[PDB]
DNA sequence: GTCA
DNA sequence: GTCAC
DNA sequence: GTCAC
DNA sequence: GTCAC
DNA sequence: GTCAC
């Protein structure tokens, strides 16, 4: 065993270093419960999951592969889970598969939970002694699949995550379920996210309508909306506040009031301001269209278009990229959502640009390879 | 993120 | 310093 | 309660 | 955390 | 402490 960054790693004696892997999953693929529930009730509370695997195990062995095992275990790193209870579990799990194991665990949050590549990264980089290992030529079995209700005669209820198979892909691994694998059963039908990152792109208009223009010359208050995680204060930094408009940020300031002051003291020194909140619903944008009308100044909106599931993705992004922020949480998103009215002109917008959301143009490399991957379940 |  | 938000 | 598989 | 008290 | 899930 040893203790790692935001991850933990049992090496087995026995285990080799190979350039071809036959990765598989814990809990619902190797191991189950003898309750027949989620969770463990005792510790004791384990069985393997069929009897053909210890065979296959070894066969996998011997045929060259490096044996290893990739789980998350977050209720550890949230304290409902001790370690050391679990550090033991598998350990007894390992005898009675009597094979050489090596075993990835993943505590928390971030770039080590499945479906982010983390763990994967950390064997072929740490764990390994240096050999490559060859993608294609291994092979990752796990039972969080994104599997549909009743994808087989015995079996009724729909898979509670498609994490595993994510996994797979992101790394390119070949991918089958525990039961494709150990008992030659046929590919099974599934499901993948409805948001995929892999397919977003920088192709198209900055801004709806293109005829407008994105800055004026004369002060004037800009009001974005959109959900957290949208892009708003990036796309902000980058097209107004570095041409020289005032930042005004709830974040920062600490109140819708304070946001209110601010935008009145910099139309009164003739400056432009943008609004930087989410601005979900009518009498939020209110605010700032009457400092608008009260100095004589246009108000414009910036729509900013992301959708949940987009904006959630960035969110978990910045998790993993940017950690002194604070997580916005799933709640604040089902918020937004519920509070959310489409901006229109009756709110007494000069106009409102419809800002789409377009993956960064010159992102650096490592941090593309990151952002283009699943990042949940 | 928000304080409606 | 406490309060509702 | 909001970061158990 | 800030607002209005 | 509030919210939606
Ligand atoms: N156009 C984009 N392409 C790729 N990543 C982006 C883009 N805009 C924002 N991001 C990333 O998404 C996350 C959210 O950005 P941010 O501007 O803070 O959103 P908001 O201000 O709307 O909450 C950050 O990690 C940021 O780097
Ligand atoms: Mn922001």
């Amino acid at each position: 065993w040893e203790s790692l960054k935001k991850l933990l790693v049992f090496t087995a004696s026995g285990v080799k270093p190979q350039g071809k892997v036959a990765a598989f999953n814990l809990d619902g693929t190797l191991i189950t419960t003898r309750s027949g529930k989620v969770f463990p009730t005792s510790p004791s509370d384990w069985r393997i999951l069929y009897p053909e695997i210890p065979k296959k195990l070894q066969e996998l062995a011997a045929e060259g592969y490096k044996l290893v095992i990739f789980t998350n275990q977050m209720g550890i790193g949230r304290g409902k889970l001790p370690a050391e209870v679990f550090k033991g579990k598998v350990e007894a799990v390992l005898e009675k598969l009597g094979v050489p194991f090596q075993v990835l665990v993943a505590t928390h949050a971030g770039l080590n939970r499945k479906p982010v590549s983390g763990m994967w990264d950390h064997l072929q980089e740490q764990a390994n002694e240096g050999i490559p290992i060859s993608v294609e030529d291994s092979v990752f079995v796990g039972d969080a699949a994104g599997r549909l209700a009743n994808w087989a005669p015995g079996r009724k209820k729909k898979d509670f995550s498609c994490a595993d198979r994510l996994f797979a892909l992101n790394v390119g691994l070949p991918f089958a379920t525990p039961e494709e694998f150990f008992l030659k059963w046929p590919a099974a039908r599934f499901e993948l996210p409805a948001f995929d990152p892999r397919t977003i792109s920088s192709a198209g208009p900055l801004y709806l309508p293109e005829s407008s223009s994105l800055l004026s010359p004369n002060p004037e208050v800009v009001v974005a909306v959109g959900f957290p995680g949208a892009g708003k204060s990036t796309f902000i930094q980058e097209h107004l506040v570095s041409a020289g408009y005032v930042h005004v940020n709830r974040d920062t300031l600490g109140s819708w009031q304070r946001c209110v002051s601010s935008c009145q003291a910099a139309l009164r020194q003739g400056k432009r301001v943008v609004i930087d909140n989410t601005n979900p619903d009518v009498p939020s944008r209110a605010r700032y269209i009457q400092c608008a009308k009260d100095a004589g100044v246009p108000c414009r909106c910036f729509n900013f278009c992301a959708t949940i599931e987009q904006a959630r993705h960035n969110n978990r992004f910045r998790e993993m990229t940017d950690p002194s922020h604070a997580p916005v949480s799933d709640m604040v998103m089902f918020s937004y959502r519920k509070q959310f009215e489409p901006p229109t002109l009756a709110e007494g917008f000069l106009e409102i640009l419809e800002i789409p959301f377009r993956l960064q143009e010159h992102l650096d490399p490592a941090l593309q390879r990151l952002y283009r991957q699943f990042s949940e379940g």
